[PDB]
């Protein structure tokens, strides 16, 4: 049975604790992957974390990082939300350097690119085969979400670049059903710049807040009808919310166009509230470090900077990273509407501390109806490892 | 299918042996999270060990137990009872520092409390999913049971502590329905005080055996009506059965008002059976050491201190520690009735040890139709450990 | 739906390999528990070696073998047949320091006997949690097979001994319907000794050879109707089948009395063929090593020493030890028959090897339409371990 | 539900990657068995990695290789394709020194062959149990394909060799209906040589492209109908596909005899298209390092050395070894066709680089509709190990 995604996504003042993983103090001495872009998905049954493997397990040699993010022994692999990323209960998805996946009701749907960088390959599996494939369609580092995707009546929808990271690339939707690419468009996008986009379903239609690599400090925003037509453009609130980013005060919104004279960026989300946002975000406008999520009264559609909520989860004195983006389906939570959830990937050893490895642990937090408390939810581990 | 728990206790001359994890003997060599407060609670299926880990595993410098008990690494998680509270077995729960959990017939409910003292945020988790929220209301520590909640025809019940360790707090009762709270009473003793709750179903209504961490040596009990009406006092019985406590002469029993010029506490239980108690206590009055239970005649409603039976199931030359109730479901066990049943924590390490490490291992006993012989089903690790 | 288990056993040439788990090969470096006595029983839907739990692992301190055998620290756990009895595959049984486990064809049935020598428990599980209890009725290590039990047409049937090892003791059937006990009876059996039976189910009757630890080289056998009616003597064939016992040309068989003037055994079983049997034992005479099946033509009626079959499965360079029977359902095997199967136990490390620990690995044989070649599938760890 | 394998093989333009396990580099650390011949079968629900376990674990002093092939310790286990032959998720299958395995479309059927070199057994399994056996024939060391057995319309087929390594052998077709075998064939192939078939289903018959020890390059061809008659003899193809191998240039095709001047071998695979062929090979003609697939031109059924595509998935920089075949059911795949599917096993360690150990991870690649480029899937393993 198909799942219908085509609530609204449900106001929520607030975000409660869901899971933490602590994948690396327990991978001290446990057996854990070594991971990087531990993103959420759930299905009618169950969410579940999915991550990239470097293949190697923490406190083992082959964690060395040398060893290239790009990898044949990199691949998609999951567990249940808030298991660690552990190798006993780990499920194997894909072979895969960049990775979607998302359940539709019946079975999951995973994207798994991985091959050289001119001529990359996307196999789709549906189910646990491989059911279909995309290739690099300009040569340039075939790319995708490392979020869920999003299935609305059994067809799957994500987005793709292919092309350079830090000028003008090229952006694509995709649309599946049952593991069978079903539909494709270009996205006309031109000084702008899309990557690693985080969707979740709303209102019958797909809003992915994603990540511009070249310009802007703001998001890009895309809003994907079922049929691909959509429209592109930027978050508009009056606020930078990529790392790094200038401050606040220095900053004039745009619904439109790049802003923030900016390279580099880092995977963010956002949520619509009506015409507000929860945007999520770094604390430091530098590095990765701290998150917190602000409610920005207009946001949607305004250069609003007016701020109804401000939550922090991670605290600026502890490593975050990567955010994104998913929904709790109906048939899980009860409710009519769409709860929000996002989880934050916390980055522990290289490039900011002194091992010969880098991995991270998550925290998952969901969309409630009450003000929830200040908190740090961090990492944790004991840096460095016996090595 | 919702399970009714509408019958009335099961009469037991005694207790059998259930399970023993055998956690931290298993743990000099396995992976074995670091956990204290390991409760059982049972579904129509199956029944399972929950417990806090304090998110690291025994013989690693994350054990290193400076890490505070109220941490943000505090999770809660599960594994099928007898099992050790490992690794690759492990079920995630909740986020939480202190927790409860119970099945209806349906799915499984939990509630994991955790986030900053003066503001704490408790998850209701229903079938894997958040799903309601409490707030501190008294800016105190919110607390719960540590101990099977309490599921009548498809409501789940349980008790919360909001206020300070040793003087006057507030208590309330609370009410969910799949995951939603449905309703909530506070609870009206003043003078009295009421912590960590170990309750039961009984003839339609709930029986807690709390603990008062204030004056009284005697536990504090409370009665909750399908809504939320109850009554509220100490088991009545002329019997400490807190820990520390004075000796059983210089105790005269109360059914209205603690008894005992001590602080401090430990959390036990106790079963009605008819008019008696089945009462359980560690063997020192002193510290947290053997474990028996006593069936005092008359208990529940007299000052009694008539001692019917007597059955020890862990010596005074081993440590014990917490202690709590749960049932067995009447579609697992084949009775007409509710199988009385409850479980030991025995706790090794720091403080008593010289360890940097605290943890703790379990046995689960159950109500039968004959008497038992003593034992002692003591924890069994060797220590210290390689550190 | 029950298991019928009324039909014959299966007519057998022969025996294949089943299983072999390696348990103590792979728990050089692997998480594997330390054990003893790991029979074998089958539900209609898959088979599980069951085992005692010294609970601890292989390469540990705590598997120093001080440690008793009657410890409270000892439990019955299982996994899949064939599967080493690790830990993150382990499922949780009972407490018991001797054991038996038998499936109907709805649920698991398994009797962990624990607690003091004097006065010791035996709870009966089913489906997961304890239904009934046994006491010791003479005071002196109540036990049990350490064997697959026999369902048949859903009420399972076990025998247990009270008393001395070495002289005299008491012995009874036992009778239960879904974990309820509904009926036992004494077994008048004077100068007659019955230990650690290995039963299965033929004819609609249960056939147990067991063990004599009295006075007898040959093994006790019963015949156990379903209402508790019975027969008991020993098995006919004039060939010693017990460990340590004389040679075979000094030994006169009886089908009434013990024959041989030794003390001491070992468990055994043995294979009704029509008016043949298919017997077990080792090779050497005086210790556990090596591993053979006879069959001897009329020996289940006769004191007959003619022999059709011989089969080595364990050489006499290598230990053996305990070994036990069990069936396959028809739900499994396809057959109109019951396979005849059995499992052989395979001791390392104390008494005879030189490590502080003691365990075993085992081997599965089922019966087969063919002679099969005789072989070696010795447990094969290298002796010590890292200790 | 049998499963339909009647239908014809998916013509395909190139292979995309199904999964990578890695075993070896998680093995650094992990618990990971010590394997070889790693090859995939599917059920109609999940398709899994089966392989010959040498008992032991990778960084142990049992991994040590003066261990032999043929050793009572040799166990079939499996896990879900794509992930690590882990201790903790392996499934046991059976006892083998060699092994087929394949599902129906109800269960498992799986065979392995044990025992002694003059008299091999081969126990089938059929859902978990032995259900029956085949005797070496020829007293000269029973085998069979090392890869995924094939099964139409519920009967299941494989392909044994009883005889020399070097000269004329004996070869068999089998035929087994729910593990109980219902049909056999000898094999007419003088001069000829068959070892390590590697089959599949295509249009209704079973077609395996196997190993020729002897005397020949080229691959012996057999197709199987359902009555057990059969064809014979070598793939057309003029271009050699075994290892070791002499140049394409120097090689005459044949479709009826060996053609080559060598010994040895090594398994691999084919897969017909209409009348061309894709088939695999070793990059070096000489040692068994990197992997490619080479589609000729009217290949099955011509002496062509037309090529129209090519595709690398190891390269000469990296050992690869043993490759086989197996399709997708449509019950998974969605499509209407079957879908190729190959695997190939990596070697590391003995004999070519200085270890004590001999083990392989594997990766898998699936039948698409598009070229795929080069590229190397190596295994990664980072040499030697602890030891
Ligand atoms: C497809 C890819 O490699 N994406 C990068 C991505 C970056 O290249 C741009 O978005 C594309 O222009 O950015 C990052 C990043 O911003 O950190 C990552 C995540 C790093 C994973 C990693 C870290 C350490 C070791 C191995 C892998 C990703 O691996
Ligand atoms: C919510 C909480 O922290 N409860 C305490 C509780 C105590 O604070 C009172 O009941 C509330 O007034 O008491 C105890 C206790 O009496 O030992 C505990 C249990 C200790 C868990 C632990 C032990 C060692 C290291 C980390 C956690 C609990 O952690
Ligand atoms: C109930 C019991 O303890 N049975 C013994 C049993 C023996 O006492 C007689 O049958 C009863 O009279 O015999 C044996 C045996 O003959 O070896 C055992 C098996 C030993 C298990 C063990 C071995 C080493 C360490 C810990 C336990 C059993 O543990
Ligand atoms: C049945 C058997 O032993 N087959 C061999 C097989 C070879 O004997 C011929 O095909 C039969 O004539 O060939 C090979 C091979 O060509 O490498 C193998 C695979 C080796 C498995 C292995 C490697 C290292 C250590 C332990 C086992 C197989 O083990
Ligand atoms: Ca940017
Ligand atoms: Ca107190
Ligand atoms: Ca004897
Ligand atoms: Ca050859």
């Amino acid at each position: 049975t198909y799942m219908n995604n085509t609530e609204a996504i449900c106001d929520a003042k607030g975000f409660a604790p869901f899971s933490k993983d602590n994948g690396i103090r327990i991978g001290s001495r446990g057996h854990i992957f070594v991971i990087r872009e531990p993103f959420v998905s759930c299905s009618p049954i169950e969410c579940r974390t999915f991550f990239l493997t470097q293949g190697s397990l923490l406190n083992d040699k082959h964690s060395n990082g040398t060893v290239k993010d790009r990898s044949p022994f990199r691949t998609l692999m999951s567990v249940e939300v808030g298991q660690s990323p552990n190798v006993y209960q780990a499920r194997f998805e894909a072979v895969a350097w960049s990775a979607t996946a998302c359940h539709d009701g019946k079975k999951w749907m995973t994207v798994g690119v991985t091959g050289p960088d001119s001529k990359a390959v996307a196999v789709i599996h549906y189910g646990g085969v491989p059911t279909d494939v995309v290739n690099s369609w300009a040569g340039d580092i075939l790319r995708t979400q490392e979020s869920s995707c999003t299935c609305i009546q059994g067809d799957c929808y994500w987005v793709m670049t292919d092309g350079p990271a830090n000028r003008q690339a090229q952006y694509r939707i995709y649309k599946a059903n049952q593991g069978r690419i079903i539909g494709q468009t270009d996205i006309s996008f031109n000084g702008g710049h899309i990557e690693e986009c985080s969707c979740y379903p709303n209102d019958g239609k797909v809003e992915c807040v994603c990540r511009d690599n070249w310009t802007g400090t703001n998001r890009p925003v895309l809003v994907i009808s079922p049929d691909l037509s959509y429209r592109v453009g930027y978050l508009c609130a009056g606020i930078p919310s990529d790392t790094p980013r200038g401050e606040d005060t220095q900053f004039t919104g745009s619904c439109t166009s790049p802003m923030g004279n900016q390279g580099y960026g880092v995977k963010g989300f956002g949520f619509r509230q009506g015409t507000d946002v929860w945007m999520g975000r770094t604390i430091s406008r530098t590095s990765r470090s701290g998150f917190e999520i602000l409610r920005i009264k207009n946001g949607w559609t305004q250069t609003s900077k007016e701020q109804i909520r401000k939550q922090v989860v991670v605290d600026n004195l502890n490593w975050s990273g990567y955010s994104g983006s998913f929904t709790l389906p109906v048939e899980l939570s009860g409710k009519d509407c769409l709860v929000p959830c996002f989880w934050v990937e916390m980055i522990r050893g290289k490039p900011e501390e002194k091992t010969i490895w880098t991995s991270s642990s998550s925290i998952v937090m969901c969309g409630v109806d009450y003000e929830v408390a200040d908190w740090s939810w961090h990492d944790g581990a004991i840096l460095p490892f016996d090595i």
